[PDB]
């Protein structure tokens, strides 16, 4: 009733058309906003040996994990296989093996002769992600290719040579106090689709933190490894780890006049209905990115916008290019003397499994949210920004089958917030999980499209909270419960 009211007086004060008004109330009980929430537990330690008896398939950088994992195997008797970086492909006997580890084809090599040689893992152990996460294209490509890549060459290739009807795969990355690892963290995102994809392959991950004064030495982690064998995302410390879920959040945004606003994605569905939205609030100016050429279609948009009272320009450039987006910022500078604020809507989908996905599709889809990501937030890293805002997706936390890449993309913004908070930026920084919008199967879930309003209202609210992630899932409260239990 007091809700009703509110839109009410809002419509009277003229903040919203009575359509507008109307749309939202038939919205209410639908739009719900879901933080993360962690339980911390002691870590206790387990028996060591995995619950069957088959062969385990460690992947490593190299073989500092060889000794340990070893000794903790000592007496389990199924075949430990170990594989580790090298030039070329090579069986190095007795279970030990070299591959380049973002080669598809050897990873043939490595699932025909273990087929050859009778030999069918049903324990495998993800372990090159390590190294520090810096925002520079180098480092980002290393991870991404010790991380996401060599994992999608490795699911596709299982797939592929049929080497496992069933799989536990335990993916494995470091990380330490005081750091930041939005690359592997989001790695979680794209494991639960696959196991969507294959339920057959059920997947887990595991960061593994060291604290100051409490470093993970190898036995630790051999520990972490016993532990998951006998119990998809934990975090580690030594003594300590703990889980996540989204859960209910618990029980005034306005851009200013005069202020600069960056839109990528800035003609596309939603990157226009907020800059629409913005244009309303204030007499601003709105900058939109896309890469394509100006069109008679983008002018119509920007006179539309400039009808409402902003000032309004459409700057092609593709910002997953560390360069065009410097040169983009240093435009908006010279042209209007500041930037004041970065909605990041840019983004593509290219649905497909796994089994057909290419190495190329991934890259695609990837660009935007990543090396963009990074890339905006590098640029304009000088400039007095009271928000950079990440249009995410409810994907990176329960995926679908088919956007392993897409829910990938989405959960690295999702982690970088932590990187710009690390750094100190000023202002803002919030990454929203977005559901579908009507703007621009589910019927069965008890979930409902996001009306324009509904999703309007959202992000207002979203930019009043103090999360810095948050989720927006609309439908029915209870199913939605069911859903992320
Ligand atoms: N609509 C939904 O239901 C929904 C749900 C969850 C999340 N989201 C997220 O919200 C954002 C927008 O969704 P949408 O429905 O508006 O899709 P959309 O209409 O395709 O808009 C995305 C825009 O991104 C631009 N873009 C892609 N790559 C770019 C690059 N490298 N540099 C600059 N611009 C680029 C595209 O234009 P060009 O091709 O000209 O570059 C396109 O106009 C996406 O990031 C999406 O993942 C949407």
């Amino acid at each position: 009733t007091m809700q009703i009211e509110q839109i009410v007086k809002k419509v009277k004060e003229c903040s919203l058309t009575p359509e507008e008004g109307l749309e939202l109330i038939k919205s209410l009980g639908k739009t719900h906003l879901y933080e993360m929430v962690w339980d911390r537990h002691e870590f206790k330690g387990s028996k060591k040996f995995p619950h069957t008896k088959e062969p385990i398939l460690f992947f490593c950088e190299d073989d500092s994990m060889y000794t340990v994992m070893k000794r903790q195997l000592e007496g389990y008797e199924a075949p430990f296989i170990y594989v580790t970086s090298g030039e070329r492909f090579e069986d190095c006997r007795n279970g030990r093996f070299t591959m380049n580890f973002t080669k598809g084809e050897d990873y043939d090599a490595l699932c025909g002769v273990l087929r050859s040689q009778n030999i069918r893992p049903r324990h495998i152990i993800h372990f090159l992600a390590a190294g520090l996460f810096k925002n520079t294209e180098d480092a980002m490509r290393k991870q991404l290719n010790k991380s996401l890549y060599s994992l999608f060459q490795m699911f596709q290739a299982f797939m592929a040579n049929k080497l496992c009807p069933k799989a536990e795969i335990l993916y494995l990355y470091e990380n330490a106090e005081g750091e930041v690892q939005p690359i592997y963290n989001a790695v979680e995102s794209f494991l639960k689709t696959v196991q969507a994809e294959n339920p057959n392959f059920t997947c887990k991950a595991a960061e593994l933190k060291s604290m100051f004064d409490e470093p993970f030495t190898k036995q630790h982690i051999a520990d972490v490894i016993s532990f998951e064998w006998n119990n998809c995302f934990t975090c580690y410390e030594p003594r300590h780890y703990y889980k996540r879920q989204l859960q209910r959040v618990k029980k005034s945004f306005s851009v200013k006049k005069n202020g600069v606003y960056l839109i990528t994605g800035g003609a596309g569905g939603l990157g226009y209905l907020f800059a629409e939205y913005l244009a309303k609030q204030a007499e601003v100016k709105l900058i939109l990115t896309g890469r394509s050429p100006a069109s008679r279609e983008t002018a119509q948009k920007l006179s539309a916008l400039e009808n409402l009272g902003a000032e309004a320009l459409y700057v092609p450039a593709d910002i997953s290019k560390e360069k065009e987006t410097d040169a983009l910022i240093k435009y908006i500078k010279q042209t209007f003397g500041e930037l004041n604020g970065i909605l990041h809507s840019a983004g593509l989908v290219k649905d497909a499994f796994i089994i057909k996905k290419t190495k190329e599709s991934i890259e695609e889809v990837i660009a935007p949210k990543v090396f963009g990501t990074v890339w905006l937030d590098k640029a304009a890293e000088e400039e007095p920004l009271d928000f950079f805002v990440m249009f995410s997706s409810l994907s990176a936390v329960l995926p679908n089958a088919g956007q392993s890449d897409y829910a990938f993309a989405n959960g690295c913004m999702d982690g970088f917030t932590q990187y710009r908070s690390m750094k100190g930026r000023p202002g803002k920084t919030l990454s929203i999980n977005w559901p579908l919008w009507d703007a621009g199967a589910l019927r069965h879930a008890g979930l409902e499209l996001l009306s324009a309003q509904a999703g309007l209202a959202a992000f207002q609210d979203s930019m009043s909270r103090s999360a810095s992630q948050l989720a927006v899932i609309s439908g029915d409260k209870d199913r939605i419960s069911e859903l992320l239990s």
